[PDB]
């Protein structure tokens, strides 16, 4: 008798799997012949190539069993001929064991892959780094491939060689993702490929050993389960012998004595969901995500064919449309499997997009497009949002989600914070207005899990809401851009149904889990329901808001373009008959603008391919939209001759005059005076007095209307700072606290000739130079206004830098007001605690307002999405150096995803408004972010708001998507106070009915929603009264 | 803060008041003016109703 | 109010334990020392007290 | 926790009652034993005799 | 305090810790409405002193 | 002023040696 | 395989950084030496620039 050492038994067992039991799962029987045909170019669709092969027009060269085949961003076709023989493998599974030669320590899904197509044209499966078996002949007679007379077959592997973008050191600059160079850079070497037979008992014994060994490692030394498991493992390992495989049944039974004990009746009832997050474009072009999603679907269907009691999920209906268009058989099989109820399509959004940057109109467009696609192509209605990978969440999401019909929310990226931990993992997220939506987080904090037992109990240990929930979700499946569930995790789930010492986990669906959560934390607590009010702010990255500024600028421009063109098209359709609505081209501009708003595209993190195709699509869409708007305007003028003509045709959603809101006013008393005295230039427009210093800086912006000076006398306005940022993890995504310490204040500039504009405006030109940066900045003081305009042209050429501009204002408060998609948000200025410090960079939309009891100052933006607010208490006398500073982030210079980022000329614009009222701020922001047209006919506003009591605003006007010709108006509130208004149409919209509808445009409404009408029935559309609750969103439909 | 979000925010469930408590929005404000008590508590209410009442 | 409180607490006092614990056996035992800090005429009283109890 | 032979025994003895010269079992421990027959999170303990153990 | 001023004001040069707002103790919190007569009388005499002065 | 996170500074320094300061110890001049 | 010239100051700075970083890792979180070393490392790392070796 000898003592027991569990730490030694663990290593013995680990060696046992590494050397002994793993190779004995597949037994080779023969070898297959290989031939190859190469293509270092843009891939040909698989449907045509297989037909060409079937007819026969492509040669094939002999390929030796070993050798290299890879090419940078290239494709290859391997024709494979086998010689499997029946009458000796009856009742036993037969596989292929394809090995393209994947690397070990690189990643499962970032290497060369490939499907195994049949001769006819259908797809069988895919060869993944961690899933490399193709089902040829099933045990029960059935064969996926068709066998010939004397036992031989053929298949075609469509190998795609995707080089690893990352270089030798982590996050290193590599010139790989730029083009399709036909040179040997990272060639893959082929490996073993032979026909094998599958052993079931050996695999079961290996899985049991793995489960036992993994359970032993994580347990403590003061639990009898630990010692019992160690003793059972030692007993089992002394019986298994690799020289004779008949000993497996005598060893599995001994190990199974401790694998059937029920767990304690206090564990968390986990629900396992198969999920594989295919990123639409991150490191590969938009032409490779189709291949990746096809591989994922083929793998999932192949695995689900043989194993019952399995579930899977897939969002991003864009991929559904691509699969339907390019793979009819795969889509048909997926739809057939959906009817059973094991391929649940979850997530009604059109594609998994970002949250903080995109406008609310884009979000609602995604929601409605995805919901319509799911409703009329798949016949399934989703119930909740599915966004398992995004950076930050706006506060307006609960309201939109609830008004869109969804009733639960699921996200996981919030757990990636740097300083603080989220209080809850299952709660009620309250919107800005009053909207509560059920929200749940995956405790494992990972959407791509290998179903390791360590992760399984880490999910239970990390569950904060352990006292009243007893329910959790767990997504399993190699993902993060490729993969899907394999046999190992679907075996682990079955082995861990009720294993003692581990949480209970079973298969299920998200709806069942969310119903369980609703029962646990809503209908049972009775007053103890967790609630989280505000917005979900990720504490990582924060540099994505000002990376690849061209993308965000173009996105804002095309959003304005769509607004104006949709209004013009609606006017054209409603004015004269016979004008067909350009529905087709409009939805072609959509689903492409919306595709380019992906969560790894819009912030900007990818190879040069994605950021080049996005730019070209933005330019093409802008040109096409301008053409469409011009055509619609010309069509309008034909309705009746000689109405009017307007130059530059500026259209704005909002304006200072309530009756001039949707006007067609053109884009172009007290002329501004300049008093050149001393070493400064002083302007006077009758309401502001600005003193530009010697070198393009403002030292005083006295408000003559109130004798108020709003420039602190410790710093100068308009100064440009070049912060040095050298991020170490996630270079493009993240900026650390290293900045704001090694600041570099540019002090090399000189003013230029002050010019009086012919219209009457006054402008001051200035040039600023740096190590490799030059800026041409013009400051404009338009007469008869209260805003100071700033425009800049930057010739960014540096590397690893960060450009910022600061606009300090003496107004002192505690919280600064940014705006969310459809409302406002409060954020602290003076950061007090540890968690408050992490919010040192937040997204901004078109303005930042700092307000006190009476006086407010705003910094209205045009094309930048990032800023930072910090208090200033400088060295001065009589308290003249106290205030706040709002530094706007212009652009950064990331290096890892793209060796060259933001090279060339960039245009920036912004303005500062004093005495910033909410209506004035909204009107001036609308003026700044408005397209400048050519010559379109002047038309009266379609809908106006005359009895404004508060701050109502028209947000969107369009037509019915159902072709009925109905008018649709979308309104919201942007201040916080309640609003009451009366809407008035024009002429032809007389004797009409207006009805409140949800964001889906269908006439069904919930009960808890505040509602805006008086009764709910059809109210005549003349003097119709609408009431607003703080930050309400209302959608109205008007008939003929 | 009224709606307590984090752990530290929950601990501030009772604070001293001087002669009035004012809850304000963009335009409209409501006040509860006190005479001799020095303590109060503010909490959100989302009860069961219809049309957001 | 005692019956209304015992039932609420008893909801978590009837769950069976995990089937891996040690099956302890409890024995009543009172170690009576014959003579440590007391004479031989007091251990008789002590054992009588123990037996009576 | 202090049981070294936890891998092949699954059995242990526990003597209860005030001793060291005086005492004997009281109502508190004989109530605890009955309350802890199969309580989750704690080892299972029952009455018995040394011979059975 | 002179040492602290030298260490964290004249030497950090931009790294001075700052805490804005009010220092709120997270204990007790029941003292604000205990023995209301004392606080009532205190407010009354504060007004009395103002008027009489 | 921002707070200090030593666990983040350690990773930053590790990256600094891995990518920045190591290659700048030997400066090539020709080939053999 | 090429002829190279050796830089002494860069090597000394690299060795000093390695020593400081290795000393920070193993120390506890309740020792002023740990925080002082972390602050010194943060201060030093914000000055070194690879674009100019002076
Ligand atoms: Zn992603
Ligand atoms: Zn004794």
């Amino acid at each position: 008798s000898m003592f027991l050492l569990p730490n030694q038994q663990l290593e013995r067992c680990d060696r046992v799997m590494q050397q002994r039991v793993k190779p004995h799962i597949h037994t080779t029987l023969a070898a297959c012949t290989l031939r190859s045909f190469h293509n270092p170019g843009e891939p040909v669709p698989s449907s045509e190539f297989l037909a060409k092969v079937r007819n026969g027009q492509v040669p094939f060269e002999p390929f030796r069993v070993p050798g290299v085949w890879g090419t940078t961003w290239g494709t290859t076709w391997f024709e494979v001929n086998g010689h499997i023989d029946m009458a000796a493998v009856k009742g036993r599974k037969v596989e292929l064991m394809v090995d393209l030669g994947w690397l070990d320590h690189r990643g499962p899904g970032f290497q060369s892959e490939g499907l195994v197509y049949r001769a006819d044209g259908t797809a069988i499966k895919s060869a993944n780094p961690r899933n490399h078996w193709i089902p040829l002949v099933y045990a029960d007679g059935s064969s996926t491939v068709e066998l010939d007379e004397h036992g031989d077959f053929t298949v075609y592997i469509e190998a795609a060689a995707n080089p690893f973008v990352e270089g030798p050191t982590p996050f290193s600059p590599t010139e790989l993702g730029e083009e399709a160079t036909g040179t040997c850079d990272f060639p893959y070497t082929l490996s073993r490929m032979d026909i094998t037979i599958f052993n079931e008992d050996v695999f079961a014994y290996d899985m049991d050993l793995e489960t036992v060994s993994s359970l032993i490692r994580e347990l403590k030394d003061d639990d009898p389960r630990y010692w019992q498991l160690a003793k059972a493992l030692q007993r089992s390992l002394n019986i298994y012998d690799e020289r004779d495989l008949e000993t497996v049944p005598a060893a599995r039974a001994a190990l199974a004595g401790v694998l059937a004990e029920p767990a304690a009746s206090s564990a968390i009832n986990h629900i396992a969901i198969g999920h594989a997050h295919i990123d639409s474009a991150w490191l590969w072009p938009v032409r490779e995500t189709r291949r990746k999603v096809a591989r994922t679907v083929s793998n999932v269907l192949a695995l689900m064919d043989e194993d019952p009691d399995f579930t899977y999920a897939m969002s991003s209906a864009q991929q559904y449309a691509w699969l339907e268009e390019e793979h009819p058989d795969l889509f048909a099989r997926m739809k057939r499997r959906i009817e059973e109820g094991r391929f649940i399509p979850v997530g009604g959004m059109w594609v998994e997009s970002d949250n903080m940057i995109p406008s609310g109109e884009s979000l609602v467009r995604q929601i409605t497009f995805g919901r319509r696609y799911f409703k009329e192509h798949l016949g399934v209605t989703p119930r909740g949002i599915w966004l398992p990978d995004s950076f930050g969440y706006a506060g307006s999401w609960p309201q939109i989600a609830r008004r869109a019909g969804f009733d639960w929310f699921l996200t996981q990226k919030i757990s990636w914070n740097d300083t603080t931990k989220f209080p809850h993992h299952s709660f009620m997220w309250e919107g800005i207005d009053g909207t509560r939506i059920l929200t749940h987080f995956p405790p494992s904090d990972t959407y791509c899990s290998s179903m390791s037992m360590r992760e399984l109990m880490y999910s239970q240990r990390n569950f904060l809401d352990k006292d009243l929930s007893r329910n959790a979700i767990l997504l399993y499946g190699f993902g993060d851009g490729g993969g899907g569930p394999t046999r190992e995790m679907t075996a682990r789930i079955r082995r861990d149904h009720d294993l003692a010492g581990a949480p209970k986990i079973d298969f299920g669906t998200p709806d069942q889990l969310f119903d369980r959560v609703r029962k646990d934390i809503v209908d049972d607590a009775r007053g103890e329901t967790p609630v989280f009010h505000g917005e979900l702010y990720l504490e990582l990255h924060r540099g994505t808001l000002t990376a690849q500024q061209d993308m965000k600028r173009g996105c804002r421009q095309e959003e304005s373009m769509l607004r104006v063109v949709e209004y013009l098209c609606a006017v054209a359709s409603i004015k004269n008959p016979g004008y067909v609505y350009p529905r087709e081209e409009l939805d072609r501009i959509w689903k492409t603008l919306l595709l380019n708003q992906f969560h790894d595209i819009l912030p900007g993190s990818a190879i040069a391919w994605v950021h080049r195709q996005a730019r070209e699509e933005y330019a093409r869409d802008i040109a096409h939209l301008r053409d469409i708007a011009a055509a619609a305007g010309q069509a309008v003028k034909e309705a009746e001759p000689g109405i009017a003509t307007v130059k530059h045709a500026v259209i704005a959603p909002y304006a200072s005059n309530p009756q001039y809101s949707w006007a067609v006013r053109d884009g172009g008393v007290i002329p501004v005076s300049v008093e050149r005295g001393g070493n400064a230039i002083i302007l006077d427009n009758g309401r502001l007095r600005v003193r530009i210093e010697a070198d393009g800086t403002v030292s005083s912006l006295i408000d003559l209307a109130l004798r108020r000076e709003l420039v602190p006398s410790g710093v100068r306005m308009g100064r440009y700072e070049l912060l040095k940022d050298e991020p170490f993890h996630w270079d493009a995504w993240d900026i650390q606290r290293d900045a704001f310490l090694a600041a570099d204040t540019l002090t090399d500039a000189m003013v230029e000739h002050v010019e009086d504009m012919p219209d009457g405006s006054a402008a001051i030109h200035v040039v600023t130079r740096a190590r490799g940066v030059e800026i041409h900045t013009v400051i404009t003081l338009r007469p008869g206004s209260g805003s100071l305009d700033f425009t800049a042209d930057v010739n960014w050429h540096a590397v690893e830098k960060f450009l910022k501009v600061d606009m300090p204002v003496t107004v002192q408060a505690v919280n600064a007001q940014y705006e969310c998609q459809y409302g406002l948000v409060e954020r602290p200025i003076n950061k007090n605690t540890r968690s408050d410090d992490a919010k040192f960079e937040s997204c901004t939309h078109r303005f930042v307002r700092i307000a006190d009891a009476d006086y407010a100052a705003a910094v209205v933006n045009a094309s930048t999405y990032g800023s930072d607010v910090s208090p200033i208490h400088a060295a001065a006398a009589h308290g003249a150096g106290r205030g706040t500073m709002v530094r706007l982030s212009l652009l950064s210079a990331p290096l890892y995803p793209d060796p060259r980022t933001d090279q060339g000329e960039h245009f920036f614009a912004w303005s500062l408004v004093a005495g910033a009222g909410m209506e004035s701020v909204l009107a001036e922001a609308s003026r700044l972010n408005a397209p400048i047209m050519g010559e379109l006919p002047a038309v009266r506003p379609l809908a106006t708001l005359t009895d404004v009591a508060g701050t109502p605003v028209l947000d969107w006007v369009k037509l019915a998507d159902d072709g009925s010709g109905d008018l649709i108006v979308r309104l919201y509130e942007a201040a916080g106070g309640d609003a009451k208004a009366t809407l008035r149409l024009d002429d032809t919209f007389a004797g009409c009915t207006v009805e409140e509808v949800n964001l889906m445009e269908e006439p069904v409404l919930a009960d808890d929603l505040p509602r805006a009408l008086v009764a709910g029935g059809p109210v005549p559309a003349e003097g119709a009264s609408v009431s607003f609750t703080p930050f309400q969103i209302v959608t109205l439909r008007i008939r003929r």
